[PDB]
């Protein structure tokens, strides 16, 4: 079975007057693996993929603000909010150089601090990442609804906030094995109050989707362009039917990306990491090392 436990040691640091959670496992120098999570996950997301890359090097894996056992300030949890507190994390860790292991809108954080960032950078593996989605004709039919939903004025905050859809549907329905009832306590735990759950409605409404919002659209469509001319090594994990990366868009990107490996995981959907956790972190663990 895949491991339901989360057997790391909480570490705390003070960021922009908040406390931020993270893991911090392995070597205690060198360069680190830096674990990207997204939306409505936490830490909790890689914790069967950090057990491959720890042995060899030093794995931190931050709970974004008002997500995991981070602090909750009253923000309005747009992109730019968690830009600045990732940013700010970051630099209180006195991170110089980092590979980057992203997902989601840990996606969209990672290839946009790589940007601004690109001397810093030593590798990205990524997944199921923000990319620009045209249309909706582009966005898959199964999850279509849900997500128009999520960006509607008041239905979305009633299923989002008031009904904690995107926890109790959204991201169950995202997985293909279906979780345990303790891998969803695990996910429901920072959210049982629903006032906490703004940032997992923000996130939705900040997916650049059919042109909108235009900045988010403008900032994702900069990272994508940065990162089809960097020649930075990159790591990509592909499922099917997949969500926001299907296959023949993995395959573009093999062709289109410099210096990129693709790796296949069988059946998945979203959270490739709850389906093939140990062919990703030992896919991972194999890659570090030619970053030499
Ligand atoms: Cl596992
Ligand atoms: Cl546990
Ligand atoms: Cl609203
Ligand atoms: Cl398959
Ligand atoms: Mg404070
Ligand atoms: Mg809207």
């Amino acid at each position: 079975e895949i491991g339901t436990g989360f057997p790391f040691d909480p570490h705390y640091v003070e960021v922009l007057g908040e406390r931020m959670h993270y893991v911090d496992v392995g070597p205690r120098d060198g360069t680190p693996v830096l674990f990207l999570h997204g939306n409505p996950t936490s830490s909790y997301l890689w914790r069967n993929i950090i057990p491959h890359v720890a042995p060899s090097h030093r794995c931190i894996a931050p709970d974004l603000i008002g997500m995991g056992k981070s602090d909750k300030p009253d923000l309005d949890y747009f992109f730019d909010d968690h830009v600045r507190y990732l940013d700010a994390f970051i630099e209180a860790l006195g991170l110089e150089e980092v590979v980057l292991v992203i997902h989601d809108w840990g996606s969209a954080l990672g290839f946009h601090w790589a940007k601004r960032n690109p001397e810093r950078v030593k590798g990205i593996a990524c997944m199921e990442f923000i990319r620009p989605i045209p249309t909706w004709d582009e966005w898959p039919e199964f999850a279509r609804e849900t997500f128009q939903a999520f960006r509607t004025a008041d239905v979305g905050r009633e299923l989002i906030i008031d009904q904690n859809a995107f926890i109790e549907g959204a991201l169950p329905k995202y997985v293909v094995r279906p979780l345990t009832e303790v891998e969803m306590d695990h996910y429901r735990e920072p959210f049982l109050k629903p006032v906490d759950r703004e940032p997992l409605w923000r996130f939705p409404n900040e997916l650049p989707i059919a042109g909108e919002p235009a900045n988010i659209v403008a900032l994702v469509e900069a990272y994508m362009n940065w990162l089809h001319q960097s020649p930075v090594p990159k790591l990509l994990f592909w499922g099917t039917p997949g969500v926001l990366i299907p296959p023949a868009e993995a395959a573009r990107l093999a062709e289109s990306l410099p210096n990129c490996k693709t790796v296949d995981i069988g059946p998945g959907l979203h959270y490739l990491q709850e389906d093939n956790p140990d062919l990703i972190g030992s896919e991972i663990a194999r890659w570090l090392p030619a970053l030499h």
